[PDB]
């Protein structure tokens, strides 16, 4: 009852440490209860363990959904003491976008040994900002104005979600009903090499393709996009784009093993290629719970 309550938070507890164990990452419990048992009201509803390649490998990121009802879950952590407020704009942006925008859902993100360091904030699917009036929100970087033409070259207008990472000081935008030029090699090409950043192979165009989201990495210093990234959804163990045998592995033992507790279906997977000045990575999270959505 009550004790059920305590025990959804153990028992998502208790994923993550597994999740971190096919990594061989260990978990801070310390770090991490204080920040579940915050949200214990909506533990009781989105569940996400994700893990990265290459620098970021000795890392898991977890991912959990805080219904509007809840509140600001930024605000939640500060008062609470689970962060300190960065002196940033970052700090407003969360709030910022809800006082201008219908957010149909927040979420908070943590790492198993940082704690806390990211929110989101979720448009409806049925009435999802653009880049305008997403840049007239008075705490965006000024970067997604001055990148506004660019969006509209590529077809990105429409964007599903953004996420506030105040570690980071970044705002990434989370652009959806992508139209398949877009995501052609072509475009796809054109985009990176615009931007200065990787430029992927037949293996990442490949992977471009099947993109259901691209999200760009926008910060506060400077206009210049830091970093880009295409989203896939798939039950598909296989489709990280690394011709690398130790990440191939790597991303389908996670895949094929992460935790999970809506078992009827086959584990939702969400792969990202990330594309930066020097490098590429890769990403994999895997829903631990997932509702109709």
């Amino acid at each position: 009852g009550p004790m059920s309550e305590a025990a959804d938070v153990e028992r998502v507890y208790a994923a993550m440490e597994e999740a971190a164990g096919l990594l061989g990452v260990a978990c801070a419990r310390d770090k991490i209860y204080p920040l579940l048992s915050t949200f214990q009201d909506t533990l009781v509803s989105v569940v996400v363990f994700s893990m990265a390649s290459g620098r970021h490998s000795t890392e898991l990121d977890f991912s959990i959904s805080v219904p509007t009802s809840h509140g600001d879950p930024y605000a939640t952590v500060v008062e609470k003491g689970l962060f300190p407020a960065t002196g940033h704009p970052v700090d407003d942006l969360l709030a910022d976008t809800q006082k201008h925008l219908p957010v149909s859902m927040f979420a908070i993100d943590g790492e198993v040994t940082g704690g806390f360091k990211k929110t989101y904030a979720f448009f409806p699917t049925d009435n999802m900002p653009g880049v305008a009036e997403l840049s007239a929100i008075p705490s965006m970087p000024p970067a997604v104005a001055e990148n506004a033409e660019l969006f509209a070259r590529y077809g990105l207008d429409k964007v599903q979600m953004t996420s506030m990472d105040y570690k980071k000081r970044q705002v990434n935008l989370y652009f959806s009903e992508l139209s398949a030029q877009t995501l052609e090699a072509e475009s796809v090409l054109a985009l990176v090499r615009e931007l200065g950043l990787h430029v992927p192979n037949e293996l990442g165009l490949k992977f471009c393709k099947r993109s259901f989201s691209v999200y760009p990495t926008l910060n506060w210093e400077t206009g210049k996009i830091d970093r880009l990234c295409f989203a896939v959804i798939s039950n598909d163990p296989t489709l990280v784009p690394s011709s690398d045998e130790g990440d191939i592995e790597k991303f389908h033992n996670y895949a094929t093993k992460a935790p999970y507790a809506y078992v009827g279906e086959k584990r939702t997977l969400v792969y990202g290629l990330t594309l930066s000045p020097k490098e590429e990575y890769y990403k994999l999270g895997a829903y631990y719970h997932i509702t109709d959505v």
